[PDB]
């Protein structure tokens, strides 16, 4: 399971839903995410968009980070201001998309990806300590310690 | 001690400070960060908020990236527009939080977390080259090459301006 | 071997200062502009850096992120920055000005963003399931 992922589709197999997460090319590092439903994000608006899928299984030692796509950012003057997917998350992935235009609305459409998902390697910390370091003497005082 | 972290609290053990960085659940990838000071971020404002802690020791091969939390982003219409913590940083972690509301202020309160810190794996590059590639012929020219210093040579340091 | 090595490609013949880490503990390469401009209030700029990535370190891709100073001092953000490992073009920094009144001066001597080589998983096996019914399965 070092390089495998399992996405969970929230809609029943007979029902119409979002296009599945897909990497555009063999060198694409992220899966393009698509909306389940259409909308127009008003100027200066912030939208929480359902993608139709969750992550059932993550690659070993990775989590999912939703980041913006260059096209959506540049062409539509947007950003994706958050996107950290915890490895115990059993829900549907939502894309949070901000419109930075004071005048133009952002069209959200079924066939156009709105953001992309990267499987980043992170450290799942096993031992943590909080210390106070005395700047004059160099003395270290352990405040708290915890083992996961 | 490859999957271990040490946070340094800047306030002496007898003084009131921020709640320590803490992961909310066993599957939470990031440590929730708390403020050591209170304020109200004006509409369209940007704040640099002290957390009360630094990182004394990072997990092997990782650095710290401060990123936004979904709740703070969505409920308070904010973003965390920067957050790269270098592995030689000995200072206090500060959260840079932007308010995107044109009308409402964002309340920053002790005990309410404002961002989260992830220990991401990165490549500490040891060898680098700069090349020029001719688009018509395909010929390559090496412009520069550098190997990251590894305490082989020492020299007296000289003051700047 | 190529586990901790990078090759940058300069587009100008033997226009911008090269990507450079400020200190031994700096995790990212500061990127510099190959052109000057003033980003109008609430503007969004796509700034050329003068360099591409010819070779990435093994198992890494390039992520362009904001620098703290540029963000705080100039009220900016870097709202996108994912560099695919098959990208043969010049790196562009997308920089947003969040000020309603002040412009952001972009000048060749000042770094505008920074590039981190992050470790990621290049997925080899993927499945779509309905919760279990396998909907689709694909091997890269
Ligand atoms: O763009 C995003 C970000 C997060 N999430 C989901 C998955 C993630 O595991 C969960 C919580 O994210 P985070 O830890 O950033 O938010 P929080 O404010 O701590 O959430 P809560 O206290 O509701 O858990 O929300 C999304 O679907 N989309
Ligand atoms: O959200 C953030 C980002 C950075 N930092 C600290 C730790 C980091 O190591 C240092 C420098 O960050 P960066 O390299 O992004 O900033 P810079 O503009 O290059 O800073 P400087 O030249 O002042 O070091 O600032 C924070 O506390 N919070
Ligand atoms: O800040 C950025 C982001 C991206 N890129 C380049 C390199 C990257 O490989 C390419 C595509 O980025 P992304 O996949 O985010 O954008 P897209 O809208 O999906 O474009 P494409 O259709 O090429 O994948 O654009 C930049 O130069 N600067
Ligand atoms: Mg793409
Ligand atoms: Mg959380
Ligand atoms: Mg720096």
């Amino acid at each position: 399971s070092s390089a495998s992922v399992v996405f969970m589709r929230f809609a029943p197999p007979g029902e119409e839903t979002a296009l599945p997460p897909r990497r555009a090319t063999p060198g694409s590092v992220a899966y393009d995410l698509f909306p389940s439903e259409e909308m127009d994000i008003e100027p200066m608006g912030l939208a929480k968009i359902s993608t139709g899928y969750g992550i059932d299984k993550f690659p070993d030692g990775c989590y999912g980070q939703i980041v913006s796509r260059s096209g959506m950012t540049w062409k539509n003057n947007t950003s994706v201001p958050t996107g950290t997917i915890n490895v115990d998350y059993r829900g549907e992935l939502k894309v949070i998309l901000r419109n930075h235009s004071a005048e133009k609305s952002v069209p959200i459409r079924k066939g156009t990806s709105i953001a992309q998902l990267i499987f980043l390697r992170y450290c799942d910390v096993e031992e943590e300590q909080i210390v106070y370091i005395n700047e004059t003497t160099g003395e270290r005082t352990i405040i708290d310690s915890s083992s996961k």
